């Protein structure tokens, strides 16, 4: 009888600027790395819109669900600290160290990949 069998491949183009963190994310799981980082997207986002506030310069994260689903989460802890962010006890604080314009830069990333993941025809 006939035979005959191919294969397929991809190439790969999307990411704006670069996006380290998502790769090393991406190592765990897709779904939890978007749920994962969207936390820390929401978190730089008050430092971002205002990052002369020195009085945004931490975050409060006391919910149980971050010591549950946050903390010994694989991604999130090496993407605050990669980022730029300090471990707390009950919050988080800001290094004046980190770059916010970074943060943005690759916080886009996030911001429109959690659209992307919804899928649903709709916006924020």
């Amino acid at each position: 009888g006939p035979l005959g069998s191919m294969a397929s491949a991809t190439l790969g183009s999307s990411s704006s600027s670069a996006s380290p963190a998502v790769a090393e994310l991406c190592q765990n799981t897709p779904e939890t790395f978007l749920e994962a980082s969207k936390l820390l997207l929401t978190y730089a986002d008050n430092i971002l819109r205002n990052p002369s506030d020195e009085k945004y310069r931490s975050i409060r994260i006391g919910n149980t669900a971050f010591s549950t689903r946050l903390l010994p989460v694989r991604g999130a802890v090496e993407c605050l600290f990669e980022m730029g962010f300090e471990e707390g006890e009950t919050h988080l604080i800001f290094p004046k160290k980190a770059s916010v314009e970074q943060l943005q830069k690759i916080r886009d990333l996030i911001a429109i990949e959690r659209s992307s993941r919804l899928d649903g025809s709709s916006k924020k």
